[PDB]
Parts: C-alpha cells; sequence; structure tokens
C-alpha cells in the first residue's frame, strides 16, 4: 500500500523531523535533495536561496567549505526556515561510538547544531549509531543509515545491507530512514535518499554511477534523489533544481497511483 | 621470514613514508601509536611534546578540536620533526572519489597539507583510494585501508577484509598498510597499525573492545598499537607512555627473535 508524502507525516512511529520533512515535500510537491557540493560560502547561500523553493532538502559537505563559520550556518538556517527545507550534513560517520559523538557535537563545525539530519555508515557496528544518538536525540536531530552506495566497487550489498535495514529498525526513535539505490525497508515511516541521480546517462572518472529519478523514484521505490553535478554544473541551476524537481516529483505520483 | 622494522624501512617495494616510519621505530625503539583525542589545541600540543620521544606516531582527530587553526598544525609538525614522530590523522574516510579528493586536500582543515598519512574505508569501493591519491601522491604522503574495526557489531569482516587487502595491494603507491586488528597481508611492505588496545582487559560503554599489547602485536602479528585513553586517562602519561611502548616494543622483539 502506497501512501502519500502527506500521509507518511502522519504515521504513528513517525519522528518529527521525518514528519516535517514529509509535509514540507507535499506542500511543495518536491522530493529533491540538492547536493550542495560547492567551496565558497557565497554560493553555497546563493544557492540556498534561489533554488530552495524547489527543493526539500539540502545536503551539505561541511568539510569542503573553505570559509565556513558558524555563521554561514546561521545564514543557511534562515533561508532553510524561509524556504521550508531540511538541512543534512552528509558527514558519512564511520567511527567508534565515542569519536562520532564528539565529532557530531564538537570542533569547529558544531554540526549538531545546524544539521536536521545527518548520515551513518554501518560498518563500525551499532554503536555508532549509539554515540550520535546520544547527542540528537534531545535536540530533536534524525539520522540515516548507509545501507548502499552508487559508487562502482561498493562493499554495501547483501548482508551488510540488511544489518543497515536492522540497525534502523531497531533504532527508529532517532535513524529515519537510509542513503540507499533503492527501497530497502518496507516500514513506511523510513525515508529512502538516494545519490546517483543525474537525467543523463553515465558516470564521473571516480567511481561514481547515475541512475535517473524516473529508474530510482518510479521503479526502484525511493523517495528522495539527491543531486549534485546535474544540477551545480549547469549555467542556471534553478532551471536544472526545477527540471530534477518535476521528474522526482512525477516518477512519484505516478508510482503512487 | 619476518624482518626487523629496520630492515624493512629498505625493502625495495617499501613506501617513503612507511621507511621513515620504520626507521624511527627502529632508532627509538617504539611502536607506539598515541591516540590525542582531547578538544583543546594547548592540549594537543602538550601531549605531543611531552609523549613524543615515547612515540612514533600520533594520530588526531582534527574534527574535534574546539580551537583548530592552520597555524596549530604547522606547530605540530614543528613537534613532530624536533621529536621524530609521523602525524596520522584518523579521518576515516567514507564517500565517494570525487568528493574525498575535496575533504582530503580543501576546507578549512587542508588534512593533506600536514598529515603524513590518513586513513579510508574501503565500503565505498577502489574510487575513495583514486581520488585520495589524486591528492596524497603529489604531496608524498601515505594512507591506510580499514581492513578491520575493534568495535562490537563491526561489520568488517571476511570478504569484507580481503576486498580491503586487494584494494592495498592493488594501490602500493599511495596504500602503505591498514587499520586492522591482526595481520591482514602476508607483504612485509605494508604496515598493520592497532586500535581498541589496553592493558586490562574492557571495554567502554559505546561498543569499544580492548586487546593487550602482547595479544595484538605478539600473538595476531600486528605492528603498531594505537592508544588513547590507556594513556590520557592515567594520573601519569608519561610512565602510561613508556609502559605501552614496552610492551608492545617487547611483543615485537619476542615475535621477531
Ligand atoms: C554519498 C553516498 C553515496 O553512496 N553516493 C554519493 O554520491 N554520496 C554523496 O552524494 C553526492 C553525489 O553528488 P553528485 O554525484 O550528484 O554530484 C556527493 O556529495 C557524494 O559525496
Ligand atoms: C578507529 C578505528 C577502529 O577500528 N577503532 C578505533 O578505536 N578507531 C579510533 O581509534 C581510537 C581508539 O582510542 P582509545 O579507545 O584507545 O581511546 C579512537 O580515536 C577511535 O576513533
Amino acid at each position: 500500500m502506497e501512501l502519500s508524502f502527506g500521509a507518511r507525516a502522519e504515521l504513528p512511529r513517525i519522528h518529527p523531523v521525518a514528519s516535517k520533512l514529509l509535509r514540507l515535500m507535499q506542500k511543495k510537491e518536491t522530493n529533491l535533495c540538492l547536493s550542495a557540493d560547492v567551496s565558497l560560502a557565497r554560493e553555497l547561500l546563493q544557492l540556498a536561496d534561489a533554488l530552495g523553493p524547489s527543493i526539500c532538502m539540502l545536503k551539505t559537505h561541511v568539510d569542503i567549505l573553505n570559509d565556513f563559520t558558524l555563521d554561514v550556518m546561521k545564514e543557511l538556517i534562515t533561508l532553510a526556515k524561509c524556504h521550508e527545507f531540511l538541512i543534512f550534513e552528509d558527514r558519512k560517520f564511520a567511527d567508534i561510538g565515542n569519536t562520532v559523538k564528539k565529532q557530531y557535537e564538537g570542533g569547529i563545525f558544531k554540526i549538531a547544531s545546524w544539521a536536521d539530519l545527518v548520515n551513518a555508515h554501518v560498518v563500525p557496528g551499532s554503536g555508532v549509531v549509539k554515540g550520535l544518538q546520544e547527542v540528537g536525540l534531545p535536540l530533536h536531530r534524525g539520522c540515516l543509515l548507509i545501507a548502499e552506495m552508487s559508487s562502482t566497487g561498493s562493499l554495501a550489498t547483501g548482508d551488510y545491507t540488511r544489518a543497515a535495514v536492522r540497525m534502523a529498525e531497531e533504532h527508529s526513535e532517532f535513524v529515519v530512514g537510509f542513503i540507499s539505490g533503492s527501497r530497502v525497508s518496507m516500514k513506511p515511516e523510513f525515508l529512502h535518499l538516494t545519490p546517483g541521480v543525474q537525467l543523463e546517462a553515465g558516470g564521473d572518472n571516480l567511481g561514481q554511477q547515475y541512475n535517473s529519478p524516473q529508474e530510482v523514484i518510479g521503479k526502484r521505490g525511493s523517495d528522495i534523489i539527491i543531486v549534485g553535478r546535474g544540477i551545480i554544473s549547469a549555467a542556471d541551476r534553478l532551471e536544472a533544481a526545477e527540471m530534477y524537481r518535476k521528474a522526482a516529483w512525477e516518477a512519484y505520483l505516478s508510482r503512487l497511483g
């Protein structure tokens, strides 16, 4: 039974951050997450402001921003609130629980302070979730687990993927979904976000593989497309965002009915 | 056919960074890596200077330093050059090649500018290495691949571990060894570094598991112990560093002859 995003936002077991996301996706007719892979704060903020109305989420790698400051993140939060999107830091935590707690809370980035969502690899065991959870829980944050990767040679397959799904189910108080190439859980309260998405066929020279919105959302049953270069490399990033938005939304509509 | 660290440093296929590390290990009679998990630059620099004579390597998590600057790294390098230890940033890269490249060279940390060694998870496939290599090779750096983890429920086992070893052998121009719990390659050009080490049996509250230096170096055939809290939490950190050094060094001597 396929439910709309709006309905899924009202599921009994839904995390408040997931419900906030699903509600705005429904309101704005977007299941597009912009992967804002830029190195300048000015470009990041200009993108967030211009594309804000077209996206449900903005994915960051703050560790590549050459002029990061917490004030940059303050201005980002302002735009997120104004245009209604969540902020997802793609930190891909992959260390023991005691370490990731500090990497999430502390340092120069203070990620937990501005990021609605973060994600984690499951290779260290559930301790990685337990550690992030100690920080994220009171702050009403959520976490995505990396069940599959988009890159050539990915070891996130078979039993590895299954362990990711189990770990998510076992920590549903904080884990709100997956980074994956397709649906991996049948529980509707879990979000599926998919990177490796472009309108055109291809990859890059460093192992990335691309599939289309239609394939990923329609055929593979994912919820949200994550798109970097497909948008960022366009001359007009707003036009490109709209293109990806309409693709992903219609693919979702067709799956519904 | 086991060779001393001094002999391994001279092997024809040895990477320069590994050779430099092996020679100072022999000179100083230390196969101890200090895990300097502190949140203040002052404390990082203090520990590095005080414990420098006892260690072959200092392992950092620069993303937990509340007051990182590149000047703090310039100074760390001064101490490293004075006391003769390498700097290892335990960044645990786990993203696609295109992204890790920028995370290694760029952002606020400029890791590649100051870290002799970094490490990477193998889960994304070999693109994670090819990306890092593009930055590391020009800068004369080395990389360790994460073949096994110390934590409860680690998925870095069996075929995953084998994939890590193959990935290393196929990228021997940049990969100089492994993060592992035991010897996983029979090639003497590769280093093995093992975290999860304490004199006493135990673990932490978030999935860390500990084995002793004698078990890890002696029985399991690893080269270098990585120790954080075992030293930092002791009342006398110098005496603590010396106990771990002497344990690890004696275990190496006994295995050798
Ligand atoms: C994360 C996990 C994964 O499996 N694949 C990925 O590509 N990523 C991150 O998503 C973004 C893809 O951007 P693009 O290829 O559309 O430009 C990127 O930031 C990568 O780190
Ligand atoms: C990295 C990989 C691994 O498998 N296990 C690890 O513990 N780590 C890192 O090593 C350090 C262990 O420190 P301690 O438990 O001796 O204090 C820590 O920095 C962890 O991130």
